[PDB]
């Protein structure tokens, strides 16, 4: 998970580049149930039951609890031209490990729904079968159950010598990444298929690759962890860590297409896509923050980089990690495309329309 | 307000020192079960339709595992019932408490082969914390007796009820203890009132509480009486040393009342949403054991270690239990042989129809 508590180093307070995607993204949520939200006759979502909604990799607040505030006031605001008014019940999910204690102590006070938090992995089920109207799930999906296996032996084909991640062009590993984005997204859609009403709407926001790159170090995220890779050989170098600790050190993270999203989704079959595109990101016309990212990248990394290396690493990672950010500031300001963020929204299918 | 367990895991934690709050949920297996043989309605009813999950929820789970093994009984005896129907639902377990509950460990020691979907539920039970008419199954264990705040006339001190040089009631001072009574009925009132709004017709909840013995009206002939007034005296000793002053025990009390079944009956008559189905007391399996002094004294320090660190200082626990241990040993025979052990009451509710 993201760094816990809310800190000055949590992610509760260094994650404003994902509330951005949330912002941007509420009118995706507020246009998907005035389109697609069939309220209106239907008993699945008979008002006198609850609403139910869910967040897929909720993480800590406050963004999490803006998506969810969005997904309430518009679906609300729906139930209330046919003059109705259901209670919601609101559901949080995220790995065990996860600081429910800082979510849950952070609850707004104010709010008008019931809130519960889900502990769990969502490449598995969480819930009940038929029982999730409103599913959400932003920012999270890129992260993979592991890294796949074969790209941390050294006997292998796809081996990951001298890297920590991707780029496009090493074809073993490219192919072993998306090998096992292929089994987790499909696992991902299983189990939100049986949990999802028939007419239910899912809504996913992932870092992407734009529609034709085929190279994910031009993008932001891409060309970021080739530099934290760097970044680490430079330690190396100095020797205040060694070359194997690199070598075995690989982000599970794939950062998929439009295309691979909708090949899964067609074979699970389970799903429509009612929408996919884009998010224009607000700090779009903004100077490039070299700490800023920094310290972003670092409320990221921090839990994964101190699992393999020492947390003894990360202030000297860092600030060697800053030094190569400003080095390549052109790059991140001007020459890097600015729309990496895709958006899908789902509709689970009818029994009949298989 | 609010005051739970000692969190963590650790030797001092609430979860390593509830062993007799485990051993009342031993006991009650047995209640359990009968219950749901005797007076859960599944057969052919649409309320336990089981293409519908069943859900159970504990108000005041702490930090397990106690709440494991009460929602594990309760989940194989309803299990059972439906077998013998030839159904099979799935299963959502609700664990609920305050919201400085600590839900991380909770959640980091729900047991991993588990047949039930869980969720936390963060929130005060004299409150509503779920959608109306969703639950089928409500458990309270050692939760109840804890009340919603200090009965504000005890803490008066214009009043005779004003509990000057004590922290709770031994019952013979009639002020205090009819004050107590008092914020009891409002407060079981309100619990009883939030449950009739979840549970459904038919729907049961369990109750365990600590109580007052059978025929009893000295609740200082309880375990938990004299243990509250040792501590009461424990406190005064530190007066006595400089180490806190007078004013800050004189206006200190616990927030609890420790019913009698008529005190559990006339509430439960006057809510009118619940009949009794089964009452009576416990017999707890520790009672032939001898009284254990370093873990009692452990045991009451995790209990109480929040709402004494709020009311006096964090540098007063140690010196306090200290005393209080002490203060224990010299009262070894009076916990062995001459307080009444069968305190721990039982209730069966069933929600009444319409
Ligand atoms: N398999 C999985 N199951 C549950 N949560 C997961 C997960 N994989 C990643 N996550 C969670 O997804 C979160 C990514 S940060 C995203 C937080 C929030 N959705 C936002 O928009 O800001 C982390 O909290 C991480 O623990
Ligand atoms: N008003 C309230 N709302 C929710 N939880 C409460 C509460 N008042 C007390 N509690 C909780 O009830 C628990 C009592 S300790 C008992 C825990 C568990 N049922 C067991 O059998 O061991 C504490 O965790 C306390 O925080």
């Amino acid at each position: 998970p993201m760094k816990g508590g809310d800190d000055s180093h949590s992610y509760s307070q260094n994650s404003c580049y994902q509330k951005g995607v949330i912002d941007a993204a509420k009118a995706v949520i507020v246009e998907a149930v005035n389109e697609k939200l069939d309220l209106e006759n239907n008993p699945i979502f008979d008002p006198i039951k609850p609403f139910r909604i869910a967040d897929f990799g909720c993480s800590t607040g406050p963004n999490t609890f803006h998506a969810m505030q969005n997904i309430v006031e518009s679906v609300e605001t729906k139930y209330k031209s046919l003059q109705k008014t259901p209670e919601f019940h609101v559901f949080f999910n995220d790995h065990v490990n996860n600081d429910f204690n800082v979510l849950f102590r952070s609850l707004p006070p104010n709010r008008e729904f019931f809130a519960a938090g889900v502990p769990g992995s969502f490449y598995t089920r969480v819930f009940p079968k038929n029982s999730i109207h409103f599913a959400h799930c932003s920012y999270a999906l890129h992260w993979l159950s592991k890294v796949p296996k074969e790209i941390q032996d050294k006997n292998s084909l796809a081996y990951n010598k001298g890297r920590i991640h991707y780029t496009g062009t090493e074809k073993h590993v490219v192919k072993a990444y998306f090998g096992q984005f292929q089994r987790d997204f499909e696992g991902f859609l299983k189990a939100r298929a049986q949990e999802i009403v028939v007419g239910g709407l899912m809504v996913i926001q992932i870092p992407g690759l734009p529609s034709g790159e085929v190279l994910f170090s031009r993008t932001g995220a891409g060309l970021l962890h080739f530099l934290l890779g760097t970044s680490l050989m430079e330690l190396v170098n100095k020797g205040i860590i060694n070359e194997e600790s690199v070598d075995s050190f690989n982000l599970p993270q794939y950062h998929p297409s439009v295309e691979d999203l909708e090949m899964v989704i067609e074979m699970n079959d389970c799903f429509t896509i009612e929408r996919v595109g884009t998010l224009p990101h607000p700090m779009k016309n903004l100077p490039f923050d070299v700490q800023r990212t920094s310290l972003q990248v670092r409320a990221i990394m921090e839990c994964i980089l101190t699992e393999h290396f020492g947390e003894n690493i990360l202030d000297p990672l860092f600030e060697i990690y800053t030094k190569n950010l400003q080095e390549n500031f052109h790059v991140f300001d001007k020459e890097i495309r600015k729309d990496a963020d895709l958006y899908l929204v789902l509709k689970r299918k009818g029994n009949l329309e298989h």
